[PDB]
């Protein structure tokens, strides 16, 4: 019976070093992210293409709930770093031109993420990036 936990205990470990990879990727990219047209920006197109690739790699591999938990944590890291850069660039949620560009770029990001199998109903809480 222990065999049951043997799996879930192990898989939780692969999930952790998968989110670290994205955390590193996000830090690298979003640290040099600059708000400008068009949208999706090259930075965001790169990011979505990467999350699409990882999703394709683990989907058949992990149970749906784990895949869902995994991409919630990836999204959490994404929001963490994005928020950080927005604050750095002094961009705020005031309804201005630059605000709109980021909001549009983010809209593309969630549009993509939500289309990935098993992830359509994720509670993403994207507003957090503005704080």
């Amino acid at each position: 019976d222990h065999i049951t936990k043997d799996y879930h205990d192990h898989i939780a470990e692969i999930s952790a070093k998968l989110v670290a990879i994205m955390d590193s990727l996000f830090d690298k990219l979003l640290s040099k992210y600059e708000v400008k047209a068009p949208v999706p920006s090259p930075c965001f197109r790169n990011i979505c293409k990467q999350m699409t690739k990882m999703h394709e790699a683990i989907f058949d591999l992990l149970p749906e709930e784990q895949t869902q938990m995994l991409f919630l944590r990836i999204n959490a890291s994404y929001k963490l770093h994005l928020k950080k850069q927005l604050s750095h660039l002094n961009v705020i949620n005031d309804g201005g031109p630059q605000n709109g560009l980021v909001t549009a770029d983010v809209a593309f990001y969630t549009g993509n993420l939500q289309a990935l199998k098993g992830l359509k109903d994720l509670d993403l809480n994207m507003a957090e990036i503005w704080e």
